[PDB]
C-alpha cells in the first residue's frame, strides 16, 4: 500500500432520489444537516453538523484529500461560500485533514463543496412536466 | 378551448448535462445567465437575463401558473432567496404574470425557484469515486 497523506472517508445515506454524502472520522459523520438536496441548492446555505457512525452510512470510497487541497487553496482565496457550522463542529477541519493548514472557514469551503457536489451528481434525472414540476415546486416550499 | 389565466411557456437549451430553461414573453425569453448549474448551486446566487427567442429553445410544455401563485403566496410570503435581476429584466413580473400583483422579488423568488428547480431535475445522474469527484470539483473552482 503507496504513501498516502490524510484520506478521505467519503460515504452516502441512500434518500433514494439522491445519496447524501458525508465523511467520516472514527465514530462520527461530518455531513451537511441538509433533509432535501435541493431545497439547499435553492436557499444558498448549507450547514454542517455531525452524528454518530451508524450502519446506514454506506462508504462511497477512501480519496486522496491532496488534490482537494491545492486546488482549493490555488482558486478559493479568501472567498465566501455557503457553508458554515452547528455547534458540533468545533473541530471538524483538524478531524477531516488531521492538521491546521486549513483554517475552518477554509475547511467548510472546500469540504462543503465535495459534499453538495456530490449530492448533487447522484440526483436522479426526472422528466421536467407540468405534473413534476408542480411536485418539485411543492416540495421546495415545505 | 378552455379558461385559463397567465399561462407559463416553458422552454429549455438542452446542454447535455442539463437542460437550461426559460420562460417565454413573445420573441424573449426570461431564464438565469448561468452556464452551470451546479455552480449557480453552490454559489447560492442566480440573476435573471432576458434574451432573444432563436430556434434553439425547445418548448417543454405550457403550463399553468395558477397553481405556482398560489402555492407561492400561501408558502413564502415575503422569504428572501437567491434570486436577482440584471438590466434586461425591469417589465419582467408584468411581463410573465400579466399583471402587478407580484412585486419583482416575489416574482422572480416563483419563476427562479420554478427555472433551477426544472434545471436541477434534468441533470443527468453520474457516478460518485475519486475521478468523477474531481473532475466536478475541478468545475466548480471555476
Ligand atoms: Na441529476
Amino acid at each position: 500500500q503507496q504513501p498516502q497523506n490524510r484520506m478521505m472517508k467519503l460515504a452516502y445515506l441512500d434518500r433514494g432520489f439522491y445519496k447524501h454524502y458525508g465523511i467520516i472520522v472514527g465514530d462520527h459523520v461530518y455531513q451537511l444537516d441538509s433533509d432535501d438536496i435541493f431545497k439547499t441548492a435553492l436557499t444558498g446555505k448549507a450547514k454542517f453538523t455531525k452524528t454518530k457512525l451508524t450502519s446506514d452510512w454506506v462508504i462511497e470510497e477512501e480519496c486522496e484529500l491532496d488534490y482537494f487541497r491545492i486546488k482549493y487553496l490555488e482558486s478559493a482565496v479568501d472567498s465566501e461560500h455557503i457553508f458554515s457550522v452547528d455547534k458540533n463542529c468545533e473541530t471538524i477541519a483538524k478531524d477531516i485533514f488531521g492538521t491546521h493548514t486549513l483554517s475552518q472557514h477554509q475547511a467548510i469551503g472546500l469540504v462543503g463543496t465535495i459534499l453538495l457536489t456530490a449530492g448533487l451528481m447522484s440526483t436522479i434525472k426526472t422528466p421536467v412536466n407540468a405534473v413534476t414540476i408542480k411536485e418539485f415546486f411543492n416540495h421546495a416550499m415545505d
